[PDB]
């Protein structure tokens, strides 16, 4: 696990600040911030408007989010600069108090990538609550890569990629702060997830790894979006947020919570938007950047993926 | 469309017979057979054990398959001989009743090649259910081979080949029996497939052409193998086999069936094997025989590709 200096940002602070927003507040002065990190092909509001923005508010946080241009389709390493900058600002802006980080899809990857390579945030992040995170990426991105219709971060989120290799070799498949991972074997975007074991993309060693089917039964179905927005998700996320261990507790949820539909506390109109979460992401990925190779690893990550091939060639020792 | 007698087999009949196997039945006596034609780099069981062998069985058919050696990598015209022979056999052993044929990848091209050039089997094939068929071949060279160092059948499935030229010119890009073509814009082996229109390699004129994304939206992702194994592929497949017209019906599938993962009815172990269908197939292509030219068309196909080049040279 790297433990020296933070790598320098490739983006100016003014650029990284322009991608952070809080609801009803400036980040330099905010009460109880929760930082929300969005999925692939979405902004913060598109990922979280219909769910964790109002649900975290009702739990007493001030929701904050990053929206890395364009819609999280660019380099994951740069997306992480937005998060590291945001954590740093929210920590100070909230009286030097640690803050929770809550994520979906790529956002979990971005968060764990942050914790792995930017040691400074380790003492500023209270816990991690990750919904459907792809630490090992997904095999399903593969045919998109072969067709050269994959955005930079879609390449990076493909199993076997230089980036996911780098994360693994640096020790990032072990939790770095108290982490809860909620995911589903029936996730139609992120696979493999079927094992309820270290083989799963969403699994971290020593983490609170919650496969929906382990709680709700092997026949239970919940998809990629519902991993974030469901009633079941809410009860788990609330468990993780309220817990004094920093992880969700088994005693906090059970069979009566196993409802994959949008969380009960959402208004009917929010439920409609939540169910259709992936629609804006579909249009963004279709109109988004596409290339025929994986983006190069930043210098700090290269020693951990020697032999992998990116846009510029083989990563050398 | 070619009209006369069937062209003579280049292979002994007994060799072709041994390439046919039915699950639990002699070909001489089988109820409700369905013939499975496999993709490049596979045997019948390798293409279908994790999917349409058990899925057709639960639908009430007896699955039968052909396995032309070596792993469908040889001449597509010889691959076709196995299928023609198999159909003739299964038709008689089911009481002279027509039988459905269901195919993956090269399987569809083989099927349509047979229907185009072997007229005897037209009265014997009830319907064709082709998943990701490459009737136009593919424009994708791919990463498996050095360019123009490839298996016989890989040459033949390259867009612009003498064999795809011959198929088009013979009239074989029109459906010959009631045909359903299920395919995907996100097929990484066969392209073009993205337009939902006669531009796609899987499209047959008058056929029931089902491009998955046309029903499931642009980010519904199933690959060349997902085209065969997914829940949506199952639903469309089931419709085509049940339909009283021999083609899948739009009424039997819609948005709610849009699940890219392997068909629900498959066991957990089948789902794993089906999701992994491609890797060994690609490996047999990499590891297979290789040559620097497209095999020659048989005499029966040469008039339909005059000017194309093959191993012996230009077609006269
Ligand atoms: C998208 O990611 C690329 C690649 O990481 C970024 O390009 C780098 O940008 C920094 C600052 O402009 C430069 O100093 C680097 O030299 C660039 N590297 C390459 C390989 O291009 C780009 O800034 C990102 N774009 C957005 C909008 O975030
Ligand atoms: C692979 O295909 C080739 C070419 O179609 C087959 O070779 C022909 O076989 C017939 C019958 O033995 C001969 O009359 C021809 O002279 C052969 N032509 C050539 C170019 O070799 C071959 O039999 C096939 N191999 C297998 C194992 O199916
Ligand atoms: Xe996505
Ligand atoms: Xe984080
Ligand atoms: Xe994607
Ligand atoms: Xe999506
Ligand atoms: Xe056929
Ligand atoms: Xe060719």
């Amino acid at each position: 696990l790297p433990s020296g200096s933070d790598p320098a940002f490739s983006q100016p602070k003014s650029v990284l600040d322009a991608g952070l927003t809080c609801q009803g507040a400036s980040p330099s002065s905010v009460s109880k911030p929760i930082l929300l990190v969005p999925g692939t092909g979405t902004t913060g509001p598109q990922s979280f408007d219909s769910n964790w923005i109002p649900l975290s508010t009702q739990l007493g946080y001030t929701p904050c989010w990053i929206s890395p241009p364009p819609f999280m389709l660019n380099d994951t390493q740069v997306n992480t600069e937005y998060m590291v900058n945001a954590i740093t600002a929210l920590y100070a802006g909230s009286g030097n108090n640690k803050l929770p980080v809550l994520t979906w899809s790529q956002g979990g990857l971005v968060a764990q990538w942050g914790l792995t390579f930017f040691p400074s945030i380790r003492s500023k992040v209270d816990r991690l609550m990750a919904f459907a995170p792809d630490y090992k990426g997904t095999v399903l991105a593969g045919p998109l890569d072969a067709l050269a219709v994959s955005a930079p971060s879609v390449w990076q989120q493909t199993t076997g990629s230089a980036l996911t290799t780098a994360l693994r070799n640096a020790g990032g498949l072990t939790q770095i702060v108290p982490t809860t991972n909620l995911y589903s074997a029936t996730d139609e975007i992120v696979q493999p997830q079927v094992s309820n074991s270290p083989l799963d993309s969403s699994y971290l060693f020593n983490g609170k790894n919650v496969q929906a089917q382990a709680v709700c039964g092997p026949l239970f179905v919940i998809d990629h979006a519902g991993s974030l927005t469901s009633q079941f998700s809410y009860v788990v996320g609330r468990s993780a947020l309220r817990s004094t261990t920093g992880q969700a507790r088994s005693a906090d949820y059970g069979i009566t919570d196993c409802n994959p539909l949008p969380a009960n506390d959402l208004t009917p109109e929010q439920k409609v938007a939540a169910a259709a979460l992936l629609a804006p992401a579909a249009a963004a990925i279709v109109a988004g950047p596409k290339q025929n190779c994986e983006p190069d690893l930043m210098p700090y990550a290269r020693p951990f993926a020697v032999g992998k091939r990116t846009c510029s060639g083989i990563v050398t020792p």
